[PDB]
């Protein structure tokens, strides 16, 4: 449920109910571009955030404690492009269609705005994937462009990656 | 002159001579945002290209063998996006005007089409550095679309970041 569902900070101990998460993206092959041979601590230092510029690991559970999903939050650039945030969202197949997206990334943009960031962007959405583009959308991200035939989906081909950004 | 200038592979022994170029373009601001305390090691695992994904280092050097420039490239992202290419660019202050830029970006083009890649793509190009962008233009770039405010200029302010593209 809305209020059985929390976003908060991850803790260590979340991390092995979040590695699935990723290794789901990975095999799916639909959503973000990775190396598909990354080590499990490869894997854990792209996502967790350790202490010491500007950056956030969440995850979204529910009632029980069970780790729904989870987003990391960072500047998108060093130095002086690091006034823009970025982040980027997994939740598990099976927590889809309960809201976790919506709520990890309003839990985003509610962080990126009390630190002081001006904008957040998004390099790479998926064309394709419009579950997370309309709901981008929805939580005011508009499309800045898209790169043609950037990214070879299982499916669909080779298809865009919008970039896409939001004010702050 | 155009016959002195050659773009070939980098050496190792190259290196001290593109730390200088890096350091200059941190300090200026102007041009790419960098983590502005990197070790001069960690610069160098980010320019240079050890052996074993699709990627090169490359310097411009004049008759005497000095190095005036150099770029890198490489996938601009892995997996089910690596058939679209990126690179960087840097040519020492004193070597502007000399075609430098574009022996180096024409090289860069006919090496990623010669390995294969689909297009190229660069991520981020500051719209103040006009050089740059008209260069990339010249040799069939265009910009897909342009993240507003996305880069903090020591003169004209918070300024626009291209996103640029050229398929191959």
């Amino acid at each position: 449920s809305p209020e059985a569902l929390q976003v908060r900070d991850a803790e260590d101990a979340d991390w092995p109910a979040i590695l699935p998460f990723f290794r789901e993206i990975v095999s799916a092959g639909e959503t973000y571009a990775y190396d598909p041979e990354l080590t499990d601590e490869q894997a854990r230092s792209l996502w967790m955030t350790p202490s010491g510029p500007q950056s956030r690991t969440t995850v979204a559970v529910d009632a029980d404690g069970t780790v729904l999903g989870s987003a990391n939050m960072y500047p998108n650039r060093p130095g002086p492009g690091a006034h823009v945030a970025s982040a980027s969202f997994m939740v598990a197949a099976a927590a889809r269609g309960r809201g976790v997206g919506r709520a990890l990334c309003q839990d985003m943009i509610d962080w990126a705005g009390r630190e002081g960031f001006r904008a957040i962007q998004f390099n790479a959405v998926v064309e394709t994937n419009t579950v997370a583009v309309k709901l981008w959308q929805s939580l005011g991200f508009r499309v800045i462009g898209t790169v043609p035939e950037a990214f070879h989906h299982p499916t669909h081909g080779y298809v865009g990656l919008h970039v896409m950004h939001r004010p702050l």
